[PDB]
């Protein structure tokens, strides 16, 4: 009898799933099909199944469906009562397809530890969508250290990726030395979010500030991890404060630090320390000292102490002098640099001692500049309107005094209304503001001095008592005043 074969579906992928079929038909010497005939069919090259035995159907056919994970030529042979027939079948290796493959990084964010690793996984598939193992694969990264590629013999390949440097890595693939276009993946190599007290630092621009609620000190926090990495995108960062109440501005992240400013309205100390949620870097704490604002507390004039908002002095004369007082004690004056805006007419020494030497003609200012905080200074302003001086030391008549004090159009015997008021005070009068002139120089003696009520009516004033008295016009000292 005869044994003829027909191959159906040849050239199947060598995926061990798709099958090639072979139909053997057994016929008699004449050409008719024989049924119920026993047929043994065998395959080679590792194909499955290897051997099958069966009977021919009514059309005298006995078939086999075979698969193979091994490409190349698979021979299938049938044997029946001596007769033997063979045919070659072909299994083709798959063709790797980038559009059917995948690449992933997990996790996608890693600490630039040099140890923590992202596992890069490639799912290598072919054109038919089948997995391809044993391929020569390599991963490439723009940054970091790619580990060793392990073929999981299932179609997937993996390798650990680490980095000691900060940055973003792009991983790509290469099969058989050539680039394989599966979409690249990224891996952000970041810093440990936990600051290392030792490498991190905390700085204040200035340790001492004025308690005016305006002068500020800048806080600069630089958090570095245990690897020496600067830590960015920090959440839960704050600046604690211990001491006098202070105002800390919101914090601003920079590319290399975290800053903020602080001002305060209460005198005292305060230690500011960085805290990153749960962690308080106490070894970084810094102190800021808020000082009292320099302030003019009074004017010391020949035994008195006048307030600063009275306009003193309205009158002046050669050698007149007073001591401005800073912060309730003149001992504090050496903490400032003293200067006058109109010299030498108005002089000031290092003790805040102001002494008049010549007349003024406009407003004048004596300024005290803080040595500690140079940007701060306080000034005492005044604008005298009377310049007093003598018209002789000898005792003269009122007519004499009158002429002697009229050396200028703006000269005349001092008006009594401006000479005194009885007591000492910043009332704009000569005696009221300065007291007895005898206390300033040797040009003024104790005694009666002529003062003026009207052009013809002269009065007299006691220099030591500041007392006015209208009546006995004998002789008296000429008291001149130049309006200025």
């Amino acid at each position: 009898l005869t044994l003829t074969a027909a191959v159906i579906g040849d050239g199947a992928p060598a995926n061990g799933k798709t099958a090639i079929t072979v139909e053997f038909t057994v016929a008699d010497f004449e050409g008719k099909p024989l049924a119920g005939q026993e047929v043994v069919i065998t395959t080679n090259n590792g194909a499955l199944p290897n051997k099958i035995t069966e009977k021919t159907d009514a059309n005298g056919v006995a078939r086999i469906a075979l698969t193979n994970t091994t490409d190349g030529v698979t021979v299938v042979t049938a044997e029946v009562e001596g007769q033997r027939q063979s045919v070659d079948t072909h299994f083709v290796k798959g063709t790797i397809a980038a559009d059917k493959s995948t690449l992933a990084a997990v996790p996608t964010s890693i600490i630039a530890d040099g140890l923590m690793a992202s596992t890069i996984t490639l799912e290598l598939k072919d054109t038919y969508g089948d997995p391809q193992a044993g391929a020569n694969v390599a991963f490439d990264t723009t940054l970091g250290n790619m580990g060793v590629i392990t073929d999981h013999n299932d179609g997937t390949y993996s390798a650990p990726l680490t980095s000691t440097t900060l940055g973003v890595a792009t991983v790509t693939v290469k099969v058989d030395g050539a680039a394989f276009s599966v979409p690249s993946v990224t891996v952000n190599f970041t810093a440990d979010p936990i600051p290392d007290a030792g490498r991190s630092s905390f700085t204040v621009s200035t340790p001492d500030i004025l308690a005016d609620g305006t002068m500020s000190s800048t806080l600069s926090f630089v958090p570095v991890d245990k690897n020496g990495h600067f830590i960015s995108g920090m959440q839960g960062l704050s600046f604690t404060q211990n001491g006098v109440p202070v105002s800390i501005s919101p914090i601003t992240e920079q590319p290399d630090s975290y800053t903020a400013t602080v001002v305060g309205n209460s005198v005292g100390d305060v230690t500011i320390t960085p805290q990153v949620d749960t962690l308080i870097l106490s070894t970084l704490q810094k102190k800021i000292s808020l000082f009292p604002v320099p302030t003019l507390t009074g004017i010391l004039v020949n035994g008195q102490n006048f307030a600063t908002d009275k306009g003193f002095p309205k009158t002046i004369f050669k050698n007149a002098t007073f001591q401005l007082q800073m912060d309730n004690d003149v001992a504090n004056n050496t903490q400032y640099e003293w200067s006058s805006s109109f010299t030498p007419n108005v002089s000031v020494n290092d003790q805040g001692q102001v002494t008049i030497t010549y007349q003024t003609y406009s407003e004048v200012a004596v300024t005290a500049k803080s040595k500690k905080f140079p940007s701060y200074s306080v000034s005492y302003r005044f604008y005298p309107n009377r310049w007093i001086y003598d018209g002789g030391r000898s005792l003269v008549s009122s007519l004499e005094a009158s002429r002697q004090c009229q050396g200028s159009d703006m000269s005349a015997v001092l008006e009594s209304s401006r000479a005194t008021n009885g007591t000492r005070a910043p009332d704009g009068t000569l005696w009221g503001e300065w007291g007895s002139l005898t206390a300033y120089s040797s040009d003024w003696q104790s005694g009666e001095y002529w003062v003026k009520k009207t052009s013809t009516d002269f009065e007299t004033m006691n220099m030591d008592t500041g007392a006015l008295q209208p009546g006995p016009a004998y002789l008296a000292f000429p008291l001149c005043a130049l309006s200025i």
